[PDB]
């Protein structure tokens, strides 16, 4: 299954907080965040278009480090 990487300008843990609800709300999507290096990694069949869209709605500065 997909593993796609992003960068989100997370701040503090809040700001993981905010990436946790909005990705929650999409649903069928397994995540990992790392707030240290401002990393959100996520297993998902769902497009980088829709996982992009999704966490542009908190706000933030966010960017497609890619996939593997
Ligand atoms: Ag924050
Ligand atoms: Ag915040």
């Amino acid at each position: 299954m997909p593993k796609h990487e992003f960068s989100v300008d997370m701040t503090c843990g809040g700001c993981a907080e905010a990436v946790s609800r909005v990705l929650n709300k999409l649903g069928g999507v397994k995540y990992d965040i790392d707030l240290p290096n401002k990393k959100v990694c996520i297993e998902s069949e769902h497009s980088m278009d829709t996982l992009l869209a999704t966490l542009k709605k908190t706000g933030k500065t966010v960017s497609y480090l890619g996939l593997e």
